[PDB]
């Protein structure tokens, strides 16, 4: 459970280098077959408006607020490494589903005019995934790099990568249910100025 060793010496050095990390197996088929339970059960909530978000806190989505909490560690144990970044915070979990009937997403960046957000991260949760058949793959273009990464969203598989313009990505079509969950890290000072000019944070709140 080496957390220090992966974040200084393969999370950090690897995000300097490529701006990407794939971290595989990261949690175990039991934790991650837990995930999939409460990912699943959170249709039945209609939370889906398919795109929901996720606290930790909420009753049956705690296994998805352990793998919240792993994701902070390595997060804190990089802090001050990755770039030039000073991760403060963070958002809650986006759970995305992908129906997978050749429904994908269209190349985008997270985060092109600077809402704070500097790291996008990536669990997997699709048991048994096989993209020969169900496609669903995340093709990012890192900016000036030779060709671009192809990332299988393999069951239990953790990904990092950089939230800015250096990052436009794609998702490619899926042919069966594809489910991934999905936290922002906050830089201090990007997001500083980022509540100053943009209806984010609390104030971006409605009220009845
Ligand atoms: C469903 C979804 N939505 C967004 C952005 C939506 C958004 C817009 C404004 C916001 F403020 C917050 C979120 C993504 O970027 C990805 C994605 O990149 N998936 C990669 C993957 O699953 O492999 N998927
Ligand atoms: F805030
Ligand atoms: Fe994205």
């Amino acid at each position: 459970l080496p957390a220090l060793k992966l974040a200084l010496e393969y999370i950090v050095p690897c995000m300097n280098k490529h701006g990407i990390c794939v971290v595989d197996d990261f949690l175990g088929k039991e934790t991650g077959q837990q995930i999939g339970d409460e990912v699943r059960a959170l249709h039945d909530t209609g939370k889906f408006t398919k795109i929901t978000w996720i606290e930790g806190k909420e009753p049956g989505c705690e296994t998805i607020g352990l793998l919240m909490s792993s994701m902070d560690d390595l997060i804190r144990h990089c802090n001050g490494k990755l770039g030039s970044y000073k991760i403060n915070g963070r958002t809650k979990a986006m759970v995305a589903c992908y129906p997978g009937n050749g429904t994908g997403y269209v190349r985008h960046v997270d985060n092109p005019n600077g809402d704070g957000r500097c790291v996008t991260c990536i669990y997997y949760l699709n048991k048994d995934w096989d993209a020969k058949v169900s496609g669903g793959i995340l093709r990012i273009f890192p900016e000036g790099k030779a060709q671009f990464a192809d990332i299988e969203p393999k069951f239990d598989r953790l990904l990092f990568f950089w939230s800015d313009r250096r990052n436009p990505h794609e998702v490619q079509p899926a042919y069966a249910t594809r489910y991934a969950i999905t936290v922002w890290y906050f830089d201090a000072d990007e997001r500083a100025r980022a509540k100053v000019k943009y209806l984010t944070g609390e104030k971006g709140v409605r009220v009845e």
